[PDB]
């Protein structure tokens, strides 16, 4: 059944809740972003109204063609009026046309809903810093201390100084990278344009990327393999057998690939820095596990709590386990004494 954590309480909404039929009572189905753990189940048949950022409206009708009518698009950080109630919806600096959503309750109760995000200190100067907020439903994706990892900056840094010491040494080498979903598209357009390519890829990949109003688009990506050096392909093809393969079909134009496989977290970040990233080696193929993240880290995800002061917390990820809720519990009340509020 629908779960405790995706329904906004005073309301009849719901975030993320797709996958559960008719839940009794919802008026509005919310949708943060177009990650399909969050839009399980919608389709062309869905007949209830979908509010939305532009971006995953864009997605909603073109990559699951639901209905245009059902569609409700709402514009960034502009106060909108849903079944009587007041909402914004603000950036979440996760993938493309993702949003946070802020809910000012009839009763005077404000509630922001992080959906996926990775918090950074300018969310700090957003509408958030306007008002007092009682109830946060927190992406919890990372909360323990382990988990720190570079910025975003850092780590295209590396990926584009990688890349193009390696294209200089052999102008005969490709470079692939993956993908399973959007988002972290500045990994592989960061390399293109170092490189003077565009950036191939399938039909499918192609179409998803035209949704997602991103400036200059046409004159970065293309169906074209053949006149490009920077190929992207399914994650799960990222791997020695899949590599060679792939090399076997671009008919002798290139003799080495370099590969690129963006992972969320990996424990050598524990030890390794950015600049002691190696490849994994076989061959005339090499692969690097690079961790540019989409959401918070611990370090980032305590400063925007203990920063925004909620009176109560309420985490949406790794709510599963009995130890993974009791640990989390245990650090918000950490950084609720050391803080002060
Ligand atoms: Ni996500």
């Amino acid at each position: 059944t629908c779960p405790f954590y995706k329904k906004i309480p005073g309301t009849g909404f719901t975030v993320d809740a797709f996958q559960y039929g008719v839940v009794e009572g919802c008026t509005a189905y919310f949708l943060t972003h177009f990650h399909s753990d969050h839009y399980a189940g919608l389709s062309k048949h869905f007949t209830f109204p979908v509010y939305c950022s532009e971006i995953t409206g864009n997605l909603l009708k073109n990559k699951l063609h639901v209905q245009e009518q059902y569609i409700h698009p709402l514009p960034l950080d502009t106060e909108c009026i849903v079944n009587g109630v007041k909402v914004v919806l603000l950036d979440a600096n996760h993938c493309p046309g993702a949003v946070m959503i802020l809910f000012y309750l009839p009763n005077g109760t404000v509630i922001l809903h992080t959906g996926d995000f990775r918090a950074d200190p300018s969310m700090e100067r957003s509408l958030l810093a306007d008002q007092k907020v009682h109830m946060l439903y927190l992406d919890t994706t990372y909360c323990s201390p382990e988990y720190t990892f570079p910025s975003q900056q850092e780590v295209i840094r590396f990926a584009i100084n990688t890349a193009f010491e390696a294209v200089t040494l052999n102008p005969h080498a490709l470079v692939v990278c993956g993908t399973y979903s959007i988002g972290k598209e500045k990994v592989f357009l960061a390399i293109a344009d170092v490189l003077g390519s565009k950036v191939g890829m399938s039909q499918e990949k192609y179409k998803t990327l035209q949704c997602l109003n991103i400036p200059e688009i046409n004159s970065l990506i293309t169906t074209d393999m053949c006149s490009s050096l920077v190929h992207l392909l399914p994650m799960m093809q990222i791997n020695f057998k899949g590599l060679q393969s792939h090399l076997k079909k671009c008919g002798g134009k290139y003799n080495q690939i370099l590969a690129f496989r963006p992972t969320g977290w990996t424990h050598s970040n524990k030890f390794t820095r950015i600049a002691d990233v190696i490849p994994q080696t076989k061959g005339n193929i090499s692969i690097y596990g690079i961790p540019y993240s989409e959401h918070s880290s611990y370090l980032e995800m305590k400063r925007f709590v203990q920063w925004l002061k909620p009176q109560k917390i309420i985490p949406t990820v790794n709510v599963g386990t009995w130890k993974s809720r009791s640990t989390m519990e245990k650090y918000f009340r950490e950084w609720k004494l050391e803080a002060g509020y």
